[PDB]
DNA sequence: GCCAACGTTGGC
DNA sequence: GCCAACGTTGGC
């Protein structure tokens, strides 16, 4: 399920999805969910839309926690 | 050797 | 044409 990611602002969600089939099959990929649904795939994707609300040089990807 | 990042695939 | 799932690799 999405979870609430705090690190990021209010109402954005973290979804975490293992691969089901294939060679890659058992990793996992990790998104983001902005409050209106839209979906993110990557950190750079995240940076670009919110821009200077958040400096996200610090934040791991993956955990959704800023590791300083 | 690992994986972030994002192109490609397959199904719709 | 859209998009979720998977392949792929340059950078580390």
């Amino acid at each position: 399920k999405r979870m609430d990611c705090p690190a990021l602002p209010p109402g954005w969600k973290k979804e975490e999805v293992i691969r089901k089939s294939g060679l890659s099959a058992g990793k996992s990929d990790v998104y983001y969910f902005s409050p209106s649904g839209k979906k993110f795939r990557s950190k750079p994707q995240l940076a670009r839309y919110l821009g200077n609300t958040v400096d996200l040089s610090s934040f791991d990807f993956r955990t959704g926690k800023m590791m300083p």
